[PDB]
């Protein structure tokens, strides 16, 4: 009846216009499509998480205005808990603005707005459902010393913590790398933290050990079409995971149903091998990709194969 | 029963400020997001109605959170919304705004469901447009539509009030034949006449040219320099000018205008046209005095009594 994966994070409106050039200084531009999207990437892991089957709970911060009301509306529709999903009067629910040309290619404004006014007391008041947990996710969204209070009680009830450093910032506080049992980044988010360059896997796999080294249990480093590299303490050489390759439609937000669907298999299927895990979550993310729309694109367990939810004996 | 009816747009206003704007390809954290209700029908249609108009709104917006919130907003303002059509087929429009820190701005509109505002939501509002005493247009919505809500109110009597806003080069004719008051801005008037206007002066030149291409009256809105008007019975340029005042913010003054004239020509159809500019420049002033757009247009009960 409890839930088992916590998030901690972050909830975001995207409002997005499709154009056919993007405007410069000064200009005003028809576009020929606008739509809405639930976003933010701490939400974006939980629903992937909840579809899968997983008994979720979603710590955040929207504003008391139409688009909160709206997101609360969106995470109850998946089935997760908004036990601790507050509003407040003194900041809008957070935005990202993106504009988009022919090409792909975009303009993107992010304001954070309520999401940074989750605070450590709105954190204490959930102790009981963190402390109950199988993991606990978090993000780079809302305040850092926020997440970082949340790795920290996770930590302290012997709870799994899975970090996402994203989007990552340059001199991130070490006690992060310490407290995260699990590490997962993508490609240029590994540059950013290391001062390396990723532009194979191989690099990456000399990228993901300089993370290790600075404290993490398990780093695991997101490619895009190339799936996924993990290194651990007990296997800390890097091992590659490809996946089968498909026509992708939209690779918006797959790196948040990558993390999703790790965080419910390290709460729901602790026993299977990581080398296992990661192909499934590979997986998974690689359905999501194949799909317009980022939350919409994440699939349930009822239209999966069986076997991403079946385990031999051990 | 309703004396203004305004028939146009319906826009939702995304506001992100930020200290640079952003190049291609990047991603960057503003400091604020708001959101406004805005569109030009709507924004025309609110300021008559905070002056004591009875007022309907004939648009269309989608089915969606930003259209129910917009009924809400009409409603709010005392708006019959009897004709402000809902449709699952497109969103409700928006005008995403980024704005930096020296007030330079990217904007991206998607007029959306106010493009399937259509000849047939017309025809069902013949009653309540045929009963009206001044019919507002603008050029947001499908030009055909603007221009059978025009002809409609020509045939009923009714006073056509005519905003070619953003305005386009190659206007239809029926246009300035249909309108008996033409208001527009400077750059607007650039567009349409292919002259240039620095000046009042030539802001006269440029509406005798409109005039001559049969609008009944022209108005000129510029911006600080109030107003010139023009008509058929009095056609030499009339510069109507307006007290200076610490402009905080002038987004929608142009609305608060014509809205505001809308509600003269309505309500006090004796007063000179001189007067009702006069009186139509105060309020719209009183608008650029706040930031805001729909929430800067002043109530009467705020108004010197006059
Ligand atoms: N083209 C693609 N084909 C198959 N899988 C893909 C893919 N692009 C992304 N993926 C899957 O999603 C994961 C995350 O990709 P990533 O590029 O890091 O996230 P993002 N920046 O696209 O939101 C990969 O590890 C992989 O499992
Ligand atoms: N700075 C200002 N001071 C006083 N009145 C002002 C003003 N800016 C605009 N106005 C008033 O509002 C009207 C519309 O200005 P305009 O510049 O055409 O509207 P807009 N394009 O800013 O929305 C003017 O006719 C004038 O009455
Ligand atoms: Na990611
Ligand atoms: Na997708
Ligand atoms: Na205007
Ligand atoms: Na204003």
């Amino acid at each position: 009846e409890v839930a088992a994966v916590v998030v901690v994070g972050s909830c975001m409106t995207d409002l997005v216009s499709l154009t056919s050039r993007l405007p410069k200084t000064g200009e005003t531009i028809h576009g020929h499509k606008f739509f809405i999207g639930f976003g933010g990437k701490g939400a974006n892991q939980c629903v992937q998480a909840a579809r899968l089957g997983a008994m979720t709970s979603m710590v955040c911060k929207v504003g008391k205005d139409s688009f909160g009301n709206d997101y609360i509306e969106n995470l109850k529709q998946n089935d997760i808990s908004t036990e601790f999903t507050y509003q407040t009067k003194d900041a809008a629910t957070g935005t990202a603005s993106i504009i988009v040309n022919n090409e792909g290619q975009n303009i993107i404004v992010i304001v954070a707005g309520a999401n940074l006014l989750l605070n450590t007391e709105d954190l204490r008041a959930a102790a009981n459902v963190i402390s109950r947990a199988k993991v606990m996710v978090c993000q780079l969204e809302i305040t850092p010393a926020t997440s970082l209070e949340a790795l920290t009680m996770a930590r302290r009830s012997g709870v799994k913590t899975l970090f996402n450093p994203a989007p990552a910032i340059a001199d991130l506080d070490p006690q992060f790398y310490t407290l995260s049992d699990v590490f997962c980044c993508n490609e240029s988010e590994a540059e950013i933290l290391t001062g390396l360059t990723v532009g194979s896997a191989a690099d990456a796999g000399e990228a993901a050990l300089v993370l290790l080294k600075r404290g993490c249990q398990v780093v695991i480093i997101t490619l895009g079409a190339e799936g996924c590299v993990v290194l651990s303490q007990t296997e800390p050489e890097p091992k590659h995971i490809p996946t089968e390759k498909v026509k992708a439609v939209d690779t918006t937000g797959a790196g948040d149903s990558f993390v999703g669907a790790l965080a419910f298999y390290l709460a729901y299927y602790p026993n299977l091998s990581l080398e296992d895990m990661l192909n499934r979550s590979n997986f998974i993310a690689a359905v999501s990709v194949q799909a317009a729309g980022t939350q919409s694109s994440y699939p349930y367990k009822k239209d999966l194969p069986l076997t991403l939810f079946l385990e031999h004996h051990h």
